[PDB]
């Protein structure tokens, strides 16, 4: 199995699944280093924070748990197809990268916080992330390149 990918079993079917240890991605189908990769993410911060404050919103006062929350909820509505992505990044990420639908260009290793960039690496091109933990705040990462 590719970086950091584990056979588990469901607690509720008994059926086998697999969950990615770095990106926390999880799914039902088995799964399948670049320089340089390309994603997007919609971060939701909260008081814990580096910085407690975004362009929503100046003072950023949900706690860590209700972030999480928010996170597996548009999680749950991007899964569904019911929203997608950029649209959810858009209206509701903290960063304000939210302004180009969450994209932030192609980086390599060296550059982001390395929670945020061993995701990103681990990411198969298409491939989103589970909620992943940065000073920031919690992030979802999808990796379009
Ligand atoms: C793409 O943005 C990040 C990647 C890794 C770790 C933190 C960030 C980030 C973007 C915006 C903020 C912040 O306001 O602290 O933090």
């Amino acid at each position: 199995l590719p970086p950091g990918w584990e056979k588990a079993m469901s607690r509720s079917s008994g059926r086998v699944y697999y969950f990615n240890h770095i990106t926390n991605a999880s799914q039902w189908e088995r799964p399948s280093e670049p320089a340089r990769v390309r994603c997007s993410h919609l971060l939701v911060k909260h008081s814990q924070s580096r910085r407690p404050s975004s362009w929503r919103q100046e003072k950023i006062t949900r706690t860590k748990e209700e972030a999480l929350e928010l996170i597996n909820g548009y999680i749950q509505k991007i899964k569904s197809g019911e929203e997608d992505f950029e649209s959810l990044a858009s209206q509701f990420s903290d960063c304000s990268s939210a302004k180009a639908r969450g994209d932030l260009g192609a980086f390599s290793r060296g550059q982001m916080q390395k929670p945020f960039e061993d995701a990103s690496f681990a990411l198969r091109t298409g491939e989103m992330s589970g909620p992943v933990f940065t000073d920031s705040g919690i992030h979802i990462i999808l990796r379009t390149e």
